[PDB]
């Protein structure tokens, strides 16, 4: 791939010789160009896979914390929480499917909503 | 194994949790407001900073 000025270099060597050798040097030259050329996408290719893997190694001990660490707490535990709380009262059937269902909706909603904290309030 | 594998990227930790708790500490504190701010807290923690909830509970915690 070299510049024009480097061919006419090469043709104007009247020696096989020098012509040869002056060829072969453009060529490795290219070459070099070149392979600069891909391996900066190459050298991208390796620093994401790098930072993927560092992620992936604190992924696995951050999975080992969710379940000690973090210990999954409030996953739908309110609920099992107003289960007791209601268990010593002998609350009505009615009212039961009612909680139930409010059980079931907050489980269904999504702690950060607003929604969900005020349905937790009135099931408080 | 728990605490090797924690010591790969030991460094961590905000400190607010505590910072209210020793607020607290020297007032006597009525045991309804300690078992609020405990739930709340909990909800703060296993929430992440950056969600709204976060930032208003910690407002509700000051």
């Amino acid at each position: 791939g070299a510049e024009s000025h480097e061919l006419q270099d090469v043709l104007e060597e009247t020696n096989i010789p020098k012509r040869l050798y002056k060829a072969l040097s453009l060529l490795k030259k290219e070459f070099e160009l070149s392979k600069l050329q891909q391996r900066l996408g190459r050298e991208v290719e390796e620093k994401i896979k790098q930072t993927h893997r560092k992620y992936l190694l604190q992924e696995q001990l951050k999975i080992i914390k969710k379940e000690l660490g973090l210990e999954k707490d409030d996953k739908d535990a309110i609920e099992e929480k107003f289960r007791e709380r209601l268990k010593e009262l002998v609350v009505p059937k009615h009212v039961m499917d009612v909680v139930d269902e409010e059980l079931s909706k907050l489980g269904l909603l999504d702690n950060h909503s607003s929604e969900f904290n005020v349905t937790r309030n009135y099931l408080d």
